[PDB]
């Protein structure tokens, strides 16, 4: 499991505002945890907390 930007097809996330959106988003994969969280280097995302290992999370810089 892990802690990451969770992606979506090729290494995007959901641009979401509402952690508890993400806090069912997350765990709705099989998550222990979920929260949006933001940084820069992607922008926003869904930060999935141990999030299962079958979701391939994404980090490359930009979306694409």
């Amino acid at each position: 499991v892990r802690d990451a930007y969770i992606a979506k097809n090729y290494n995007c996330v959901y641009e979401c505002f509402r952690d508890s959106y993400c806090n069912d988003l997350c765990t709705k994969n099989g998550a222990s945890s979920g929260y949006c969280q933001w940084a820069g280097k992607y922008g926003n995302a869904c930060w999935c907390y141990a999030l299962p290992d079958n979701v391939p999370i994404r980090v490359p810089g930009k979306c694409h």
